[PDB]
């Protein structure tokens, strides 16, 4: 159960930030010129980890010391990889939970996806709760498939999800009846770009707007599929500026699972935000902090300045 | 450009059938029994194509003898050449390939190598193709889907959501650093059977969401110049979806259509979708040719009765 994770989780090291990690190609070069100008003290660094040998691809790569591996076909992956290790490594023990947006790993074609499913492997053996950010949408026979790859393959307790298409799609993401097993999720309810009125708000059904609809019916098939009574949820995201949409969706549906993209280095309101989507267990309001921190150069400072900040503003309104 | 690919290819073979080509595990499962069982006669016919020797990834596994096969790479082995014999058998019926990213991800990387294999193939044989994937992110992000499967797959379209929104569209059908342009399908009414909700029942000033949905679509693509650099947005509507398709044909009379959801009418679809340039009104038909005992003449089958209506249309 994602959610008994979460609570176990949320206890242990009392926090609601989600650490985004999605790396660039530009985080991963300047990764690879630093860790050379710098006898490779973080990577030497990710190899000393108990959990690095238990990661399922190309681990006879990953496990070599920097210094062979330009002495090369391999160096991006290697690169890569040692990153995302070197992110969760420095960062944990301040993240309830790690997010990774599938996009970020899909544009080099595969090499990226081994990088991706080594980072799942990792994050299920220090235990840490995951989602896979790939906002999914397909017919239910076809997202089966989004399934497999998710809850079997990369073992991700949870994932988003766009219900346009309607709310059946999650029978076959968020259930899986031929082996009974539930799922976590989060549906799209209120995003982050400056055009999201578009849709979200300005549809609306019997004096509702699209997004209360859309939240509404999510719930209904969640509580259709018995997911809450098996240790999951399907909750909403709901972007961090959005303050109104938030205050909305806090209210009208007061025991939601939130989860919260939007804080950068350059803009945001964490107050402001945590504030109107606050619950008193509040890993129900997941706090998405992504290249803030892993642009930053000093990332461990980075995810303990912004636990530092959530854990002063849920004091405020406890 | 997409279009022209299109029109071009259209001319050529005077159809609108798009072929889907989803393989699941147990169609690569079988492919594989049945080559084995049966002399690897569909591997053999696929090691005399031309362009089989042109591909990206481990091309050298791939012209290996299943004897030397039969390990690691038995599956990606099999899977690829599953695609390849579908895109041999069927692809001189076909205006367009269709491939779903979902049925190449659930194995890890294995399946996005074939996915590229397959995308080069298609390439090298100049057929036009589609990745339907249903992109949808913030733009910052949806580059790099763009960059995945513009750049690195080279496909001509893709399909999006843009429940989120149509500035998106921005970093999928444009890259303002290259001046480059690409075309996509939006998602307007889908084939599943409770699309009803949102789709119909949300509306704006009375018409329906899909309705304001495809508009907001178009209104984008006029900001992107995509007609001036013959490339386009369209729509996915429902084969299934009668009075939508007839709405969406009328309402925007010169929009391009991807009409998924004909299983094992084709004759209601075509009709309500129909256009003279009937590249506009793509008929995507996948399981009922790639799971048909026998895809190619299940191609030609549709292809023969595609061919009847167009011309009953025509006339």
């Amino acid at each position: 159960g994602f959610k008994v994770k979460l609570e176990k989780r949320r206890n242990a090291i009392n926090t609601c930030l989600c650490i985004g990690l999605d790396p660039d190609e530009k985080d991963i070069e300047n990764f690879m010129k630093n860790e050379k100008e710098n006898n490779y003290n973080n990577i030497k660094k990710n190899l000393k980890e108990k959990y690095i040998n238990n990661v399922s691809i190309k681990k006879d790569i990953l496990l070599k010391a920097p210094d062979n591996i330009i002495r090369k076909s391999e160096e991006f992956f290697y690169f890569f990889n040692h990153f995302c290790f070197y992110i969760i490594n420095e960062t944990n023990k301040y993240a309830l939970t790690f997010k990774m947006n599938f996009a970020f790993y899909i544009p080099y074609g595969s090499v990226g996806i081994d990088v991706l499913k080594n980072v799942f492997d990792y994050l299920y053996e220090l235990n840490i709760p995951t989602i896979l950010d790939m906002k999914i949408n397909d017919i239910g026979n076809t997202v089966k498939n989004y399934r497999k790859f998710i809850f079997e393959y990369l073992k991700s307790d949870s994932c988003t999800v766009n219900i346009y298409m309607g709310t059946n799609m999650l029978k076959d993401i968020c259930y899986d009846e031929e082996k009974n097993k539930y799922y976590s999720a989060f549906v799209l309810v209120k995003t982050t770009n400056p055009d999201s009125a578009i849709f979200q708000k300005n549809l609306s059904l019997d004096n509702k707007q699209a997004y209360v609809i859309m939240a509404q019916e999510a719930l209904n098939m969640s509580s259709y599929l018995n997911l809450e009574q098996n240790n999951e949820f399907i909750g909403f995201v709901v972007g961090a500026n959005s303050y109104d949409e938030m205050n909305y969706i806090r209210t009208y549906f007061p025991n939601c699972y939130i989860l919260s993209p939007g804080i950068g280095a350059q803009n945001g309101d964490l107050h402001k935000t945590l504030t109107n989507g606050y619950h008193k267990s509040y890993e129900k309001i997941l706090i998405n902090i992504g290249r803030a921190i892993t642009k930053n150069p000093y990332p461990q400072k980075a995810a303990q300045m912004y636990y530092d900040q959530i854990n002063a503003i849920l004091k405020q309104n406890m």
